[PDB]
């Protein structure tokens, strides 16, 4: 029965607008298959369209904003795009229609409305670009009756092993289509929908912009050769209209020019399903998906006081939809240094210079292919999987649809190599690579990242202990399906745990170091003079200079998170021998957190190094790092140390701002220095962990119950209101927030763990 859910999940999830790197496109969860994408741009001159055309996501002064108003990857949703440059408010509605054997059907409506500023007679070029990869697959544009192009719909018929037979229609649409009275119209037509059917080697089909422009340039070259010139030139929009040439190929460009408002549909009909998809079908499924979305949100994300107001519901729906709407399918080779150069063991003083030397060998090479199905932090700036980010992304998503979240965990775990490594940053295929400087592509098998995905697993486990609707919870409602999932994953979890212990081990046994355990001690590999990227907290201050005897309290805590998870899941599976080992590791981490990292003098946890004199030294820098054993759920509720941390947490002159907790204390000498990334600003992911843990102390008999209850109340309020106010003013989720001004800063469209705010509002942890 397990593989029954599995099959239904696969069929449910296969199609999606799973290209969050572009404004709008579709692809299925198959490496080499059919992909679509949308392009549009005003044209007002002979040279403007190249600068105005939109395709890949960006965020600059020319774009007011854009994002998903509703979305569920099983059903589809609606996206809004507000484009200042092209004077256009666009809606793209996408809906899936279950059926047949090939993952069903889908449909999209593209609606564009000129805004108030745009010339009412604006000419907007619109392209629907379709490509198919695979050796034994075919796709063909049925030619038009009319001479120079299409008066009605464009029908592509295609076939592949993966999709069986299918038709993809781009409808005639509604809106004025301009008409040219130039001489050229005798050869090019007065103006109509056109199709070019082309073929290129499979691996470049993703390069839609250049492919398109190469075609436009050949049309213009043809104008020149054929005596169309500046003495009497055709209008711009006709100069940029491709000559109609439909046929068969692995690329099909469908182009329309509109004057004023426009709309058209795309209907993908799987032959193996019922009858084919119509526009009436699209409208009906669109209405139905909203109703369903509406009802799930109010049940799953029931906002509690003082956020019950409709303004906060709208806010929550925006933050949620953007997070789950960023879900992508990525496919291809990634770039990995597999030298395991000895310099990467970072055993010497000065190891960062050695490691640079090894990086200068450039032994990295492409490997795979791999696939990933994942949510992403940022459509415009980093539309790809990041390992500890996904732990945060899946917490609201798991509420919504636990089976989807397990899907994404499974996809991430399927990347793990034989040693237990998963690269922190998944840049799959040339399309993904295009967005990323060559110097930052290389992944390193010695680089860890926080195992925040175990948090999602912990949530799953609690739920397991205590048709699209049915499917979304199948893995918790069917206990045996749940345990079977956990059974197949468990070895990989254990693999990762061991990998942490082998690759990120700290050195106790060879300095003057006394502690309950000789084993438990950890140091993040990959540290430079000013950075520790693998920790997730890029530039939070660490011992200077970096040193092979460093120990990092955040890393030990993460290992604590992992043991606790392995205990639960191990118990569920009866791995009795494993559970006893874990039990002793936990007990050891508990003692060793204190013996190696507790500072009585400072009242908080600290990273440690070894002195110029060769002795163990704590290096205390009050901020997120300092609260780690607390944030990761490792302290007993009665713990005096906890109490001291609650004081640090609440102290306005250290961490507590009106806007959330400061990454670093105002008292720290590194406050607001250098790039100031993790050296003062307020970060929603760490604030979320604080909030969940405060709530935990607050809902149990103990000495800090009422302190935690007050801090919980205030911090929930602070964090939610800061994120909300910024969204209200700017339309955006931001990456971090300024503790002096409350302004969002760094990157916009960060959905992205900022969206945790929906879970903070809905509460009851
Ligand atoms: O495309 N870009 O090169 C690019 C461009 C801009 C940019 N800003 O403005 C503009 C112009 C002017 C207006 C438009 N461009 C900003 C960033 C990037 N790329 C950075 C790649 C790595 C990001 C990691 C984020 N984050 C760090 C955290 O610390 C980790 O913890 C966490 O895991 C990780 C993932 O969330």
């Amino acid at each position: 029965l397990h593989s029954e859910i599995g099959r239904l999940n696969n069929q449910s999830l296969l199609w999606g607008p799973y290209r969050p790197n572009i404004y709008f496109g579709t692809r299925p969860r198959i490496g080499k298959s059919l992909m679509t994408g949308l392009m549009w741009g005003k044209i007002e001159s002979y040279t403007d369209f190249q600068h105005t055309v939109r395709y890949t996501c960006e965020q600059n002064e020319g774009m007011k904003g854009y994002g998903w108003d509703e979305y569920d990857p099983r059903r589809g949703g609606i996206q809004s795009i507000h484009d200042i440059q092209n004077g256009l408010d666009i809606t793209t509605s996408f809906v899936k229609i279950p059926g047949g054997a090939h993952g069903g059907s889908w449909a999209a409506r593209i609606k564009g409305t000129l805004n108030d500023d745009a010339p009412k007679d604006q000419k907007t070029i619109v392209v629907f670009y379709v490509s198919q990869e695979g050796e034994n697959s075919e796709l063909e544009a049925v030619p038009s009756e009319n001479e120079f192009g299409y008066e009605g719909d464009v029908i592509l018929k295609g076939r592949s092993e993966a999709l069986g037979n299918y038709k993809l229609v781009v409808t005639k649409g509604k809106g004025v289509i301009p008409q040219s009275d130039h001489d050229l119209s005798r050869l090019r037509g007065p103006g109509q929908t056109v199709v070019q059917s082309l073929t290129y080697p499979d691996e470049v089909l993703w390069q839609a912009k250049p492919i398109l422009f190469q075609q436009l340039k050949a049309g213009i070259d043809w104008l020149v050769e054929n005596k169309y010139d500046v003495a009497d030139p055709p209008p711009p929009w006709q100069v940029y209209l491709l000559a109609n040439k439909p046929g068969s190929g692995n690329v099909h460009i469908v182009q329309k020019v509109f004057e004023g408002d426009f709309e058209f549909d795309i209907l993908f009909s799987s032959e193996s399903a019922g009858k084919e998809v119509t526009s009436k079908d699209l409208e009906r499924e669109v209405k139905q998906a909203t109703e369903v979305f509406g009802e799930r949100f109010a049940r799953v994300f029931d906002l509690k006081a003082p956020f019950q107001g409709d303004n906060y519901k709208k806010f929550g729906k925006s933050m949620f939809s953007n997070l789950i709407g960023g879900i992508g399918y990525f496919y291809g080779h990634s770039l990995v240094d597999r030298s395991y150069a000895p310099e990467y063991d970072e055993e010497n003083e000065g190891f960062w210079e050695d490691a640079a030397e090894a990086r200068a060998r450039h032994q990295e090479a492409l490997e795979g292919p791999y696939e990933l199905f994942t949510s992403i932090p940022s459509r415009p700036f980093f539309p790809r999987g990041f390992l500890w980010d996904e732990g945060f992304h899946l917490l609201p998503i798991a509420d919504w649809d636990i089976d989807l979240a397990l899907e994404i965990i499974k996809s991430w775990y399927n990347l793990m190599d034989e040693d237990g490594w998963i690269a922190r940053e998944q840049i799959l295929g040339a399309e993904a690579r295009s967005k990323v400087p060559k110097e930052f592509q290389t992944q390193y098998p010695h680089y860890a990242n926080p195992p925040t995905l175990f948090l999602v697993l912990d949530n799953f486990v609690e739920r397991l202990r205590k048709l699209d609707e049915t499917l979304s919870t199948a893995s918790v409602d069917n206990p045996e399906v749940g345990l079977e999932y956990l059974r197949r994953l468990y070895p990989l979890l254990r693999r990762q745990f061991d990998w942490f212990r082998k690759t990120q081990a700290g050195d106790i046994k060879s300095y003057d170091r006394e502690a309950y355990s000789t084993k438990e001690a950890y140091r993040w590999r990959g540290r430079t003079v000013s950075h520790c990227l693998t920790s997730g907290l890029d530039d939070y201050p660490r011992p200077q200079p970096p040193h092979p005897g460093e120990l990092h309290v955040d890393l030990m805590s993460w290992v604590g998170v992992m043991v606790k998870s392995l205990i639960s899941i191990g118990s569920l599976l009866g791995a009795t021998e494993d559970v006893e080992f874990y039990t002793k590791v936990l007990d050891a981490i508990e003692h060793n957190l204190d013996d190696l990292h507790w500072s009585e003098k400072e009242g908080c946890y600290c990273d440690a190094t070894i002195d110029e004199f060769e002795e163990h030294k704590l290096v205390c820098h009050k901020g997120y790092i300092s609260l780690f054993p607390f944030l990761t759920g490792l302290l007993k509720p009665d713990s005096p140390k906890l109490g001291k941390l609650l004081a640090l947490i609440g102290d306005e002159s250290e961490l507590w701002s009106p806007y959330g907790l400061r990454s670093l204390s105002k008292k720290d000498e590194f406050y607001g220095t250098a790039e100031n990334y993790w050296r003062s600003p307020v970060w929603i992911n760490i604030n979320y962990l604080a909030i969940v843990q405060l709530y935990n102390i607050a809902t149990q008999d103990g000495p800090y119950k009422e302190t935690a209850r007050d801090l919980y109340t205030r911090l929930r309020k602070n964090i939610v209101e800061t994120v909300y106010r910024n969204w209200e003013e700017t339309g955006f989720a931001w990456e971090q927030y300024n503790p002096e001004t409350g302004k969002g800063q760094r990157t916009q469209h960060f959905t992205g763990w900022t969206s945790l705010v929906v879970k903070i509002m809905s509460g009851h942890h």
